[PDB]
Formats: structure tokens, C-alpha cells, sequence
């Protein structure tokens, strides 16, 4: 298996569960050793503080840091991962994080009375993809070497840099692969 999702916390099985759509049986990642062999890693919804508290704990933060560095390893943050990738998290410039998007990313900011909704999005390349949005995060602002790959309005939900791509909605939590197919053809699968 060359594809992998952080398992330390959080909802990974929705992760794995769309990864067989695409043929794929998902290694669970919770240990640094587990990183071996990967070409592509998501980051799953969940808890950013405790992936982020663990996953340097473990090591895995900083061996991440070291893979994508060097280009070896491709990651998909969704949610809580999309907030583990920025460099900057607003009002938590502490919160344990990989950092490596050049982004500002605030929690939990959309402001809604009800802390969930749905909203059909136009994705660069893709197309019409629904977008499943809880709690979600916003980006505030993007590196120059940020692409945004699709938009709420005018307000980016899906970034891409390199080979790390965030989206500040849930993919896994439709039946459409596309999203997650896109993210193994940028990392080579």
C-alpha cells in the first residue's frame, strides 16, 4: 500500500471507505514507521489540537516535514488536516502543526448560527464537486505560491501548493471520488 491516512485521531475510517472507491486499501497511519513506503498521505476531519499534540509527539510531524521537504510524500488535508497543513493558524500561534501550506487559517470561522451546510463547488480540472462543510475552518490568506482550486463565492475552500492539497470541507463524506482520484495523480499513485 502506497497510501496512507493519519489515524491518530478522528475520522479516518470516512477516509479509507472512499479510498476503496478508487481500489485502494488505505494503511492506517499511527506510528512514524508507518510512513515508509508512502506516496500519498491524507490528514483526516477530527480534532486539529490532538492530531496536531500527537502526531509531533509521535515524531510523525516533523518526519512528514521531512518527506514532502524532499518530495517524497504527498498530502490531503481535509478539515481539521487542512489546519494541521497551515503555517499559520489564527488567534493559536502555538497549536502543534505541521505548517508547511503557506496559509492563514482561522478555526472554525464561517460564522453560521447552525455549524453545518452544504454548498455545490466548481473545481479547477474537476468540475462540479458537493462540498460538505462542519465547523469548517476558513482560509484568510495564501502564499503567492498558492493555487485555489475551487471557491465558496469568492472565498477559496479548496488550495493547492506542490503536492499538498487542504479543503476546508469533507470529500469522504460523499460517494464521489473524484476529489480523492485528483489528489493520487498529483502524488503519482
Amino acid at each position: 500500500g502506497v497510501v496512507g491516512v493519519l489515524a491518530l485521531q478522528g475520522d479516518f475510517r470516512e477516509h479509507k471507505e472512499a479510498l476503496k472507491r478508487l481500489g485502494i486499501e488505505a494503511k492506517e497511519v499511527r506510528k512514524k514507521e508507518h510512513l515508509e513506503g508512502l506516496k500519498a498521505l491524507i490528514v483526516p476531519g477530527g480534532e486539529s489540537t490532538t492530531i496536531g499534540k500527537l502526531a509531533r509527539e509521535y515524531g510523525i510531524e516533523d518526519e512528514v516535514r521531512k518527506r514532502v521537504e524532499e518530495g517524497s510524500l504527498a498530502l490531503f488535508g481535509t478539515c481539521a488536516g487542512a489546519i494541521w497543513l497551515a503555517k499559520e493558524i489564527v488567534g493559536y500561534p502555538e497549536q502543534p502543526r505541521l505548517g508547511v501550506l503557506e496559509a492563514w487559517v482561522e478555526r472554525n470561522a464561517f460564522g453560521r448560527q447552525v455549524e453545518s451546510f452544504e454548498e455545490d463547488l466548481e473545481v479547477e480540472g474537476l468540475g462540479s464537486f458537493h462540498g460538505v462543510f462542519i465547523r469548517a475552518p476558513v482560509f484568510r490568506r495564501l502564499g503567492e505560491g498558492v493555487e485555489v482550486l475551487a471557491r465558496l463565492g469568492d472565498l477559496p475552500v479548496l488550495v493547492r501548493q506542490g503536492k499538498v492539497l487542504a479543503s476546508s470541507f469533507h470529500p469522504e463524506l460523499t460517494e464521489d471520488p473524484r476529489l480523492h482520484r485528483y489528489f493520487l495523480e498529483l502524488a503519482g499513485v
